């Protein structure tokens, strides 16, 4: 939480919504019931049953190297492909904490450059690591894309959005990018 | 169904097994209870509840042009990329009637070439066919590769296996390859 009006959130069947149109007319500070099903993770469909207007707050919009973009708060959290010690870790982080050059995930069913960042000297260095092809399968996903941050900048104040997600990962897909609730 | 023994079933986290070993040293002709978590048609965990153990029968290998293989029975189906009417379709075909240059469905969560075939014809031809973007966003699904046939050969008469999914689909994957229950 939370993002900006305009982020587009992936629905199933290539089909998706500006979150400010969830609940159109939505009054700011408040908490509102639906019953949406909207992509998860790894496109899957999943329920959203809570759509938070928060009030407006000062935001800061991400941009990738290939023009994608997301706005939203200083403590949003987008999935990014982290090197944790050598191993391409799968973490979230805050908006305040992304940089030029990290890695954002990108779900690609959202929509209707080349390879996992690091996999490749994980896989020779380590690859016998027990669980280096559990890792190894879901960094490989097919509908996974690893987008270069270029940069974060300050986009004002406004109003801003989030979803309820019913999973335990409360992750949801705004503008191409994983965030979290 | 049905397969035949050395088929290797994906299972979640990059993991799979072979079709004969799921029960091992099931009797033929047998009808076996279990309760197996195995990927589904895109790649996600689906519950198997039936191993059955169908004796022996006529097989035919399909292979790929990648070299990629599956046999199975005459009337097992694998779903295949058709073309109806200018729609590339989503469609169960039987081992009996696949022929080299068919395009068979390759699930590659299976594993731990360029495009859609017809796809663009359809999209400048098509596209503003109401379904055409849900259409597009189902062939476009990252964990999905079109495989061209190569051949359909003989492979003898063998033991061979199926799965009961529990699925509205009954689609299972077998060597990459998604079968039909």
């Amino acid at each position: 939480a939370s993002i900006t009006g305009d982020a587009l959130v992936a629905l199933p069947e290539g089909e998706s919504v500006r979150i400010a149109d969830i609940v159109p007319g939505a009054r700011p500070n408040s908490d509102n019931a639906i019953d949406l099903k909207v992509l998860d993770r790894h496109g899957n469909p999943v329920l959203a049953d809570r759509l938070f207007h928060s009030g407006e707050h000062p935001v800061y919009a991400v941009r990738t190297v290939e023009g994608l973009r997301v706005t939203g708060t200083a403590n949003h959290p987008l999935l990014c492909l982290v090197d944790v010690a050598g191993v391409p870790t799968l973490l979230w982080k805050l908006i305040d904490e992304i940089k030029p050059g990290d890695y954002a995930v990108i779900q690609r069913s959202a929509f209707s450059t080349v390879g996992v960042p690091g996999l490749v000297r994980f896989l020779e260095a380590h690859h016998r690591d027990p669980d280096a092809k559990a890792i190894a399968d879901e960094l490989t996903d097919g509908r996974f894309y690893y987008a270069k941050v270029a940069s974060v900048t300050d986009a004002g104040v406004q109003p801003v959005y989030s979803l309820r997600v019913d999973t335990a990962d409360h992750a949801f897909i705004t503008n191409g990018f994983v965030s979290h609730n």
